[PDB]
């Protein structure tokens, strides 16, 4: 399998798999699914395709409060704890603050800067920290913890030792959040941690383990992908720069750009399930108790789903609930309205200040993530025209 960092090679490979081997078993006994229709089938059928990886990891037991790894009927009660925090009306109230953070961060940039260090990292981490009621002094901790997680040594995703390694890398974060949970129990505010520690799920409060693990999932979910998307947006516009001008003339076009970048370059290009029973996808027999890898990236480029799938085209009618890059079915991204707002406001503010940004391809800081996510660790950019220029 080509690594994430060589996008062209990876896309080439996925394309031949869609044609020649749409359901593929790898050397670890992991089963890969490449076509859009088949990815939807898998994601919709939660009884057959569990979100709990521990089923196939010997020695590992389910992680209490890990919403992303919990199946119906328990899933719905846990999601109901936080879903009201994430409604479009409630999220829309965050626009002024998102814009204030973005504008201030960009105002001090200069005309040559790393988009990630300046804005794509600090914006989403501030917004999710503020959602969870955590302090600014803790942002650097979160970036260190997400970075280590993203670069964890990893090959066979069913290895018991990988599960232990993840646990160890996230131990400091979960411990920190456990302390913050105990703190909010005593002195609640109206942040997300307060809501989760005071909630009653199926007749009782979440225990300390559950609440910390749920907090951990919310924190990680809330920044890594948003950071990656913003980078992917600027990098994709740089490859199709006629769109900078069009968005400057009509900023109403920015949400369509955001949707099309999501399709074209999903931050999270693959997700795993486990089979609860013997099943078949596209007539290919898959046994019980194995791990399944759904390639969102391959689904998004499938010509049966999207005409001329390798063309970047904001005029595509796709988006909303049909945005596969936010998942599909019961686990569909709780943060979607928020991700969409942060990225809309970021691009508006970039265009307002600079008109356009050019990616500096000769700057050595430009490096792709090698695994797990689809994007760049840093994106050195050059300003088109900035308020700093003078006679
Ligand atoms: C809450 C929803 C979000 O969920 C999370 O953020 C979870 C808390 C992470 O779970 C962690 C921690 C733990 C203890 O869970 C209880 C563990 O049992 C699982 C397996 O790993 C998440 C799944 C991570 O992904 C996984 O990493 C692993 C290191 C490798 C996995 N694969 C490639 C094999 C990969 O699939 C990661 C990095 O955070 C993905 C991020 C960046 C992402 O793009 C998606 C969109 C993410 O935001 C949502 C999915
Ligand atoms: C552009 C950025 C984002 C992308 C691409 C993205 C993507 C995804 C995807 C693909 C899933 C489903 C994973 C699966 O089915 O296993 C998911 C779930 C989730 N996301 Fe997002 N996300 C983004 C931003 C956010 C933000 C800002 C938040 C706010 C905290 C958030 C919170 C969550 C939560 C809590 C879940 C779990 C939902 C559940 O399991 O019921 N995400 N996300």
């Amino acid at each position: 399998v080509p690594g994430m960092a060589d996008e062209t090679a990876l896309l080439d490979w996925l394309g031949t798999m869609r044609e020649k081997q749409p359901v593929w078993q790898d050397r670890y006994g992991v089963w890969h699914v490449f076509r859009h229709a088949d990815v939807q089938t898998v994601l919709r059928d939660t009884a057959t395709f569990s979100s709990d990886p521990t089923r196939v990891i010997e020695g590992a037991s389910p992680t209490p409060g890990a919403i992303h790894e919990i199946d119906p009927p328990e899933h719905r009660a846990l999601r109901k704890v936080v879903s009201s925090a994430f409604t479009p009306r409630t999220i829309s109230d965050l626009e002024p603050r998102i814009r204030d953070v973005t504008r201030s961060l960009l105002a001090d940039a200069g005309e040559s800067f790393d988009l990630v260090d300046v804005l794509a990292f600090p914006l989403p981490v501030t917004i999710v920290a503020e959602l969870l009621g955590l302090p600014p002094m803790d942002h650097e901790q979160f970036g260190d913890w997400s970075g280590a997680l993203v670069d964890i040594q990893m090959d066979d995703p069913t290895d018991p030792a990988l599960a232990e390694r993840i646990a160890d890398v996230l131990n400091p974060l979960t411990a920190y959040l456990k302390a913050r949970c105990a703190e909010r129990r005593a002195d609640p505010g109206d942040d997300l941690i307060s809501r989760l520690v005071l909630a009653e799920v199926d007749g009782r409060a979440l225990d300390d383990e559950e609440a910390a693990n749920f907090s951990t999932a919310l924190l990680l979910a809330g920044h890594i992908t948003t950071t990656v998307l913003l980078g992917n947006i600027v990098r994709t516009l740089d490859e199709h720069p006629a769109h900078w001008d069009a968005a400057a003339e009509d900023p109403g076009r920015i949400p369509a750009i955001v949707e099309e970048v999501l399709r074209y370059r999903p931050p999270f290009p693959q997700m795993q399930r486990t089979t609860t029973k013997a099943t078949e996808v596209a007539g290919v027999p898959i046994p019980a108790d194995v791990m399944v890898n759904t390639w969102v990236l391959s689904a998004n480029r499938d010509s049966d789903a999207h005409d001329d799938p390798d063309r970047f085209d904001p005029s595509r009618k796709s988006g909303g609930a049909a945005q596969l890059s936010f998942g599909h079915g019961v686990h569909f991204c709780l943060g979607a309205p928020l991700a969409r707002l942060e990225n809309r406001v970021a691009l508006e503010e970039i265009i307002a200040r600079f008109g356009r940004l050019t990616v500096d391809r000769d700057d050595e800081r430009l490096r792709h993530f090698e695994q797990i996510v689809l994007g760049t660790r840093h994106l050195p950019v050059l300003a088109g025209s900035s308020p700093r220029q003078s006679a």
